[PDB]
DNA sequence: CCGGAGGACAGTCCTCCGG
DNA sequence: CCGGAGGACTGTCCTCCGG
């Protein structure tokens, strides 16, 4: 299911094909399919939490 | 139909049926059926346009 | 090139059961 | 009194379309 950085990068259909995507191999380019990187809990909590600590002082 | 705030708060079944749903009709209480809370958007900028706002405090 | 459909999915948001 | 189950809804987040 993860396209690859560069397709990612560009908004294009990835192939998918580890270790180096059909463009990437076609094209010498880097394939490297990164890691989902992890963000905060968009969680009612944690909207309020926040946009009250911040107002508050 | 939307529950009134006594069933509400005490998490119990209405029958939304305005101006007096039946147990404050029968029981003689006072129905409200107070209107939607409006919240801030649980959207992603606006969490990180806050979590940035603060971590600049 | 790159905004946006397309959509599966996560986490809300109200309600009322049943202990 | 209330924990949290059931369900519609809201917005996400990912990918790849299509001008």
């Amino acid at each position: 299911e993860q396209a690859c950085d560069i397709c990612r990068l560009k908004k294009l259909k990835c192939s998918k094909e580890k270790p180096k995507c059909a463009k990437c191999l076609k094209n010498n380019w880097e394939c490297r399919y990164s890691p989902k990187t992890k963000r905060s809990p968009l969680t009612r909590a944690h909207l309020t939490e926040v946009e009250s600590r911040l107002e508050r002082l």
